[PDB]
């Protein structure tokens, strides 16, 4: 695979928006985001859409893309972070200097929409993109759970690269949508133990693939997703859906022949997942989709909507170990240097 | 194409719940469309289904296709009906019984999620099959408008197949929701005139395909997804969804190269369409994503969400008039 150079204390990170427009509707949040990051020794380039809006977006697509692309165009910068997601970096795709991004392999980073770009970029230039903290809602979260997430973004990104890399477990997570943009909380999040579940038994190696699942859908079929192969590990996340659409995704998946090829599922954990009365968690669902297809499932990994996240580099090879709970990066996923 | 026999009154309808429960959570307005269709002169069958409910869906994935194969295997059905739609009818697709489907074909008929169904047989089994009412939204609506939804469903399905047929244009249609499942009138709908669009010249002809474009998503990229070719004319619709989502949806096909294939595009109206204040309807957010290629677009076609609803056959030629503001059905969609 293609891979960029590693982060360092003191680097230049630029952010983009590729859909809502968040440094606008959510500028306290971004702020706090922004200090959060100068105060860890960052220097901030704002990418030019920043302050814009276009009603539900932060310009037109062409606009967007030319953001991104600027970003890309940069030396100075080593890791290009997204603002947030929203639902419309999909089409961006046909416009970004992919040329140039295999030229100038950067750090690319962000999640939920911002998928789209993770695993189109990663179709066209075999670049390792990353599953992690977007700027305005990973960073921009008050303490204590931004600490952790952080702690997973400097790790990931900024250790030498030898051995296998065991993730941590947060000790304890939220989902609560609460305390989004004002100086102050309004009052402490509940925090919960964390409930992780590993269903099977030994070791299971493979690439990992996916993101947000219901962000797939918008490449799906087209040049921009990458081909699911005999052996990946399926990585898929959703955020505030009802039951009645997770069962649809995970029959998508089904009739795709999904479950046909993958090793492993992992499933991030759903932010206030909407279960209609029945009590039924996603995997029961999809557990009946599977109609009877024996897959070791990951259930309730920290890389998706829910506090803290980890950062995940998307298309190496990972181990989840299923007899001992742990999940591990077995691959080189940056340049040693 | 695999061709059904044409509907005659009196015929038997069966009809099911894919996904939503409907016939409980709006059982008003289910026997409205029961009785509506009873004093037409239909005798109606009911799936196994009705009356049931599993939290968000009528039961499960197995038993949801099991409901639909029974109408499939009874002799005297020849109109398979769904009750409404929801989320969840493309998981049926594995368990679909599609050589009896072949065995004997029959009318099926639906929308909005529903669209899983309807593609996935045609992908499996060449059957033209029919975006249309459906027995709770379309036939439990009030008159006046459940009226004209039902004078397209009869000429449609019940003409001779001779000549070419031209849709007639509904004078006022209505996306607002009031008088759901009440059992009284608090006012009738608020009727807009017509506002259909026909943007382009002169006249396309080409095999429709498509449906309700978020339902596609489900299906999208499998076996159960009819190949759009090279000449087609792309039918879509959407309810309720924002500026946001549409864009999403457009560019999916954009990225999936079909407006390099497609000969035009029929939008249905939307129901509901939320803008974000932008006052942009969908066809800007197309001509947006379009990127500049000229594709004629039929905006607005009263084949959606939206009251009163025409009946549409998939898979089968259609001719649409840009110059005089027309759409017709050109090849034959019944034995
Ligand atoms: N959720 C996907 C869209 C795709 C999908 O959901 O299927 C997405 O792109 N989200 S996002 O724009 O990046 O938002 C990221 C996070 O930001 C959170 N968020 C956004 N606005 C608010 C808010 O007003 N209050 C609380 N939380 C908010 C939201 O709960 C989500 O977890
Ligand atoms: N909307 C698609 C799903 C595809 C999608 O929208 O992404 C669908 O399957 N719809 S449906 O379950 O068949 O619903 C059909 C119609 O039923 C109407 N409806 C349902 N419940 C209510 C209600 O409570 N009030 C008013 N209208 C309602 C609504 O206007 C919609 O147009």
């Amino acid at each position: 695979p293609l891979l960029a150079a590693p982060l360092a204390v003191g680097d230049t990170i630029g952010f983009f928006s590729s859909s809502a427009p968040a440094t606008v509707t959510a500028k306290n949040r971004f702020f706090r985001g922004v200090e959060f990051l100068q105060r860890k020794g960052f220097k901030l380039v704002s990418g030019k859409l920043t302050g814009k809006t276009d009603f539900y977006r932060s310009g037109t697509i062409k606009e967007r893309a030319q953001e991104f692309n600027e970003l890309v165009y940069n030396p100075d910068i080593t890791c290009i972070m997204s603002t947030i997601g929203g639902d419309n970096s999909n089409s961006l795709l046909p416009f970004l200097d992919y040329d140039a991004i295999i030229a100038n392999p950067k750090i690319i980073i962000g999640y939920a929409d911002t998928t789209a770009l993770l695993a189109g970029i990663y179709a066209k230039t075999g670049l390792i993109t990353f599953y992690g903290p977007a700027l305005i809602p990973s960073f921009g979260e008050h303490p204590p759970l931004v600490d952790i997430t952080y702690e997973s973004f400097i790790k990931i990104l900024t250790r030498k690269q030898s051995g296998i890399y065991t993730y941590t477990l947060p000790e304890k997570w939220s989902d609560e949508s609460i305390n989004w943009n004002e100086n102050k909380i309004l009052r402490p999040k509940k925090l919960y133990k964390n409930n992780c579940a590993f269903y099977g038994s030994g070791k299971v190696e493979g690439r990992v693939i996916g993101g947000n699942l219901n962000t797939l859908t918008g490449i799906w079929g087209s040049e921009w997703m990458p081909e699911i192969r005999n052996g990946d590990i399926l990585f898929i996340e959703d955020s505030r859906k009802s039951i009645a659409t997770v069962e649809r995704l995970f029959s998508m998946l089904k009739l795709n022949r999904v479950f046909d090829k993958v090793s492993a599922i992992i499933l991030g954990k759903h932010e206030l997942f909407d279960c209609a009365g029945s009590k039924r968690r996603p995997y029961e669902v999809l557990t009946e989709v599977l109609d009877g297809k024996q897959i070791p499932v990951l259930d309730g990994f920290d890389c998706s909507h829910t506090h803290p996240m980890l950062t995940l580099p998307l298309g190496v090879k990972l181990a989840i170990d299923f007899d001992n709970k742990n999940i591990s990066i077995t691959e080189q996923y940056l340049s040693t240097e």
